[PDB]
């Protein structure tokens, strides 16, 4: 089998992407944030505290003839941005882009933190990291990809995120029309449960490429590119007037600037992020200070190849027995 679904930016800055997902019988379609940095499929639901729902579409398990309470199971997750959610668990039929999994754990939120409530466009998350990170207790649950893998034509999914435009998540096949040149594959460590790999270096604009190993994760659920402070300083030093602002929480730059590109290495290959992808706009409405899309990872503990980086490539998440990542230009 295969599946193919369109993913759409939630706003004009590509702050996140939503993909429609059919849950239950008859189908209830919710727009979920596909997140290769976590491993829980959770939804706003009829069980969510009413004051914490503000415009989201909810899953109502009592209206699904295929929903079954997973008795005793609970979940609770906290994300790298400080947001969180928790609740109980049903199994139900879940379909993405024509690909159907029966018996998928659907984690029903009883509580969500303010950032989720405040984003009316995201009805939940669909985790695509390794199932070892799933938070369901006492019986850990598998991701949608893990459950679908055996049925897929090839044990892969691909992320093709758009810049200010829709893109595609495919399951089970590699669309050879969706990229240019060849796909370069690189080794993955699953020891932290992430799609963790080592980039071979970077360049700033037309500058020379610096060969240096940068361990990080391919994370579709993170907006920006988080890299070591040395790398980030070298980038922003090429932008007149750019500075790191403690009050804002990262590098800002004059909105009048033209940003240089940023290149990262995948083996001997190179992915170029155009400068425009690094502009996240005024820090507040009407400000002439703009927020940068490359930020320091120093306060995180891991480097994160988020959407800013991933949207510049066609990315293969290869879930073969030995997983690997593939990157192509497009």
């Amino acid at each position: 089998s295969t599946g193919s679904a369109t993913t759409t930016p939630i706003d004009s800055l590509d702050d996140a992407y939503i993909t429609p997902v059919q849950i239950g019988t008859p189908a209830q379609t919710l727009n979920l944030d596909f997140d290769t940095g976590s491993s829980d499929l959770w939804v706003f639901s009829s069980e969510t505290t009413a004051s914490e729902v503000d415009g989201q579409t909810i899953y109502t398990p009592s209206k699904s003839t295929t929903a079954k309470l997973l008795s005793g199971a609970t979940w609770s997750i906290s994300y790298g941005d400080g947001s969180s959610s928790s609740g109980d668990v049903y199994t139900d039929t879940v379909s993405v882009g024509g690909l159907t999994v029966t018996g998928q754990a659907v984690e029903s939120a009883k509580k969500v933190s303010s950032s989720f409530t405040e984003d009316s466009t995201i009805d939940g998350l669909l985790g695509l990291a390794f199932s070892t990170l799933n938070t369901v207790s006492p019986t850990q649950q598998k991701t949608f990809f893990d459950n679908a893998k055996a049925s897929l034509d090839s044990p892969v999914f691909t992320a093709d995120l758009g810049y200010h435009a829709p893109g595609t998540y495919n399951f089970g096949f590699i669309d050879t029309t969706a990229y240019t040149g060849s796909i370069t594959y690189t080794a993955v460590s699953t020891k932290q449960g992430f799609w963790e790999w080592t980039s071979t270096g970077y360049a700033v604009g037309s500058g020379t490429f610096k060969s240096t190993s940068i361990d990080g994760i391919a994370d579709t659920g993170t907006t920006l590119l988080y890299l070591p402070a040395t790398v980030v300083s070298a980038y922003w030093a090429q932008v007149s007037g750019a500075k790191s602002s403690s009050s804002v929480g990262g590098y800002v730059f004059p909105c009048s600037a033209t940003l240089p590109s940023f290149t990262f290495g995948v083996g001997s290959a190179r992915i170029v992020i155009p400068g425009d992808y690094i502009d996240f706009g005024p820090i507040s409405t009407g400000s002439s200070s703009c927020f940068g899309g490359i930020q320091s990872s120093a306060g995180i503990g891991i480097n994160i190849f988020g959407d800013v980086a991933l949207k510049a490539a066609f990315v293969v998440f290869n879930g073969a027995t030995t997983p690997t990542l593939g990157f192509a230009s497009k």
